[PDB]
RNA sequence: ACCUGGUUGAUCCUGCCAGUAGCAUAUGCUUGUCUCAAAGAUUAAGCCAUGCAUGUCUAAGUACGCACGGCCGGUACAGUG
């Protein structure tokens, strides 16, 4: 009757382009699955995960 | 005549005795000050309570534990962990 949330969204920039649907002009950094944190006595916050095989300046320069 | 003394009618042979200094094992009485070192052993390589004796992170493999936290609408990821 009732329902569990998953609780953990995707990491890998190819996992979350299988998850979401994406094309390749599609910007992977726009779906990260956000997640809202608030603790009684502090502030709301939200969180999101480093996108991990994301190609960068860095890499190309690599 | 290869130490000093003993075992004979004389000369000898063979068995012997006592004194003299150390090593090892065990054990006594005494022990004011100071420096250095040692510590096994029942043919038992016999039996063991308890605790300890091996862990480790840099700018540089992997952080979505608010576990703690600055800046914010630019918001993939500040930073510590
Ligand atoms: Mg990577
Ligand atoms: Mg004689
Ligand atoms: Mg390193």
């Amino acid at each position: 009757d009732t329902t569990v949330p998953r609780r953990l969204g995707p990491k890998r920039a190819s996992r979350i382009r299988k998850l979401f649907n994406l094309s390749k002009e599609d910007d992977v950094r726009q779906y990260v699955v956000r997640k809202p944190l608030n603790k009684e006595g502090k502030k709301p916050r939200t969180k999101a995960p480093k996108i991990q095989r994301l190609v960068t300046p860095r890499v190309l320069q690599h």
